């Protein structure tokens, strides 16, 4: 189909802009806040196939996987959990998306840490640190698989996808990385920010490395 | 759209059956007929670039590049190269295609080793010692995406593609693997069997591993 565009909520795109836009020093906690998201996503198949084992059929596998695509400046980072349909991805990333998004802003200019961000239940945002847009691919075992883009502006776009990899069942952030942040596509950098800031995840971290054979 | 069915000229379908069901020793020889074929593809798209430069902005990067996917029993191997049309898929994978294949089937029967498959220009089918299923997915400059898939039965098929990551430029081979022939989803394997039979390849061979950090 074609592209709909949506307004986001305007605290929302205040929130966006004052990230895109900062020169906070500690940018590597994006990685963190996007893993926690799919852990969740993850815990809430897990918890869901309790009582609907059928729900895990769609992907088996239960694991967060991280992909630079260096040549496109581009990570990804995807999870087999429990994925948006077309109207969870408008609602939930930015037409209601509402409620810690002042509460955090407030406490930004009162000279709180970027990194609290995840404790007021926005940290999907912090992503606007190292990337100035994002797509994010999702599959519901509800629905079709969609495409959510978004660059900081005041609105987003839904798509239904016929252009990406099918996801079994899931989600996939696609970082559309800032000129000056291409350090998050080295397999070193990676690693180190994943031992620093997740070590009790419950699910396989793989990582993604392209090697040339010689 | 709709999937579009087509027969295979009576000699390679004789070809295929043949392959899949052999126990024949040497089933390795595959790798190096499709890097063989990623590497011809590649010189023809920079050789034609050289009169019309233009071609390779779809895909500045030349590569062959090599993908298992151990979960889906998939191996890929993908090119850069040119790429083929639809009605390109369909003439030289399967309804002409001809030319060495009765020739070879006759060596075959003389004792010749499968692995001359190669200098007979017929060496695409050699996938079927390790894969009973295949999908040919490829963009050329001159068409939209498409997919063309066999199983060595009399017919195959070619569909528009709307399910499939968006090639820039050229053509993945992803081969269903035999169960008996997981081996080849293995890093240490691959790498074994491109030093021993494609030493010489003018254009990167990238392998793409998945590791679980710890
Ligand atoms: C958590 N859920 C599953 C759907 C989430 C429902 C609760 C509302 C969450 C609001 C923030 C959006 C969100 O966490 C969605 C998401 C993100 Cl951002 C991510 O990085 C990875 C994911 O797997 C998901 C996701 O699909
Ligand atoms: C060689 N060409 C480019 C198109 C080839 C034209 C000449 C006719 C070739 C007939 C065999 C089919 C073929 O080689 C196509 C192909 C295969 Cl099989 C492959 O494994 C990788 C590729 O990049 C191609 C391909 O697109």
């Amino acid at each position: 189909m074609a592209s709909e565009t949506f307004e986001f909520q305007a605290e929302i795109t205040q929130l966006m802009s004052l990230i895109i836009n900062t020169v906070y020093s500690n940018k590597e906690i994006f990685l963190r806040e996007l893993i926690s998201n799919a852990s969740d996503a993850l815990d809430k198949i897990r918890y869901k196939s309790l009582s609907d084992p059928k729900q895990l059929e769609t992907e088996p596998d239960l694991f967060i996987r991280i992909t630079p695509k260096p040549e496109q400046k581009v990570l990804e980072i995807r999870d087999s959990g429990i994925g948006m349909t077309k109207a969870e991805l408008i609602n939930n990333l930015g037409t209601i998306a509402k409620s810690g998004t002042k509460a955090f802003m407030e406490a930004l200019s009162a000279g709180a840490d970027v990194s609290m961000i995840g404790q007021f239940g926005v940290g999907f945002y912090s992503l606007f640190l190292v990337a100035d847009r994002v797509q994010v691919i999702s599959k519901s075992n509800d629905d079709e698989q969609y495409i959510w883009e978004s660059n900081a502006g005041g609105s987003f776009t839904v798509t239904l996808d016929e252009v990406n990899e099918r996801i079994g069942r899931g989600t996939i952030l696609r970082l559309f990385l800032k000129d000056d942040q291409l350090e998050y596509l080295e397999e070193k950098r990676i690693k180190e920010v994943i031992k620093r800031h997740s070590e009790f995840v419950a699910y396989p971290i793989q990582l993604v490395v392209t090697k040339e054979v010689e």
